């Protein structure tokens, strides 16, 4: 429209639905916040993905009423702020817009070996999350991330992780692959919310949006 209010949200220039509807779901998600991963290698500082948020506003911030009137600033220097979002008991999704286009064996087996290791420091790694980790560097060995793929992580619930890729940046409709493994499940949301998390963009970002929110 040339005449009518757009909104626009972009992450350096890309852009993200301000909306969304995970595959398989019918329910609609608002973008929390976005942001970018980075990764400084030999000096150079390379954008790899931009990465967003996504849960029902007003359930979202049903769930975390003690942090109601904080500044973005004050959570998120906060680690139990996002402690309570990642286990906070609402449906949740995240958006990963590929930049640098990567195999899906690299991708997830990074992401994999992180999340192996992230639970073992926990004390949170046992058989189960073994499977459960076996089954997640599965999916992504069945797959290519070029330069505007897309990845759907849907939470339906904190135990339940769903994921979707599409190459051309589409939106799926039903969900791929189902890892149900709480740990998993949460260790992963952490990778991207939790300290030593891989974008503080992205955290600075959902601090602002959850700020607004819950004033
Ligand atoms: O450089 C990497 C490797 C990978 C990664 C590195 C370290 C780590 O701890 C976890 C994952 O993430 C990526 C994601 C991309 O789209 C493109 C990339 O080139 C990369
Ligand atoms: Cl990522």
């Amino acid at each position: 429209s040339h005449g009518m209010a757009v909104t626009k949200v972009t992450v350096d220039g890309i852009e993200f639905p301000p909306t969304i509807t995970p595959p398989g779901s019918s329910k609609s998600l608002t973008l929390l916040g976005a942001g970018v991963r980075g990764m400084e290698i030999e000096t150079i500082q390379i954008k790899v993905t931009a990465i967003g948020v996504y849960a029902e506003p007003e359930v979202i911030a049903s769930h975390l009423q003690k942090w109601k009137g904080k500044s973005a600033s004050e959570l998120v220097e906060d680690d139990g702020f996002f402690k309570d979002l990642v286990q906070a008991p609402v449906e949740k999704l995240v958006k990963i817009t590929i930049i640098k286009g990567i195999k899906g064996s690299q991708y997830g087996g990074a992401l994999e070996e992180s999340i192996r290791d992230r639970l073992a420091a926990l004390d949170k790694y046992s058989e189960a999350e073994e499977e459960a980790l076996e089954e997640f560097r599965e999916f992504f060995q069945t797959k290519s991330l070029p330069k505007g793929s897309v990845i759907f992580f849907h939470w339906p619930s904190p135990s339940t992780l769903q994921i979707s890729v599409s190459t051309d940046g589409s939106l799926p409709e039903e969900a791929e692959a189902t890892v149900e493994n709480a740990n998993v499940a949460a260790a992963l949301l952490d990778v991207f919310l939790g300290e030593n998390s891989v974008s503080p963009s992205t955290k600075a970002s959902v601090a602002e949006g959850i700020s607004a929110l819950l004033m």
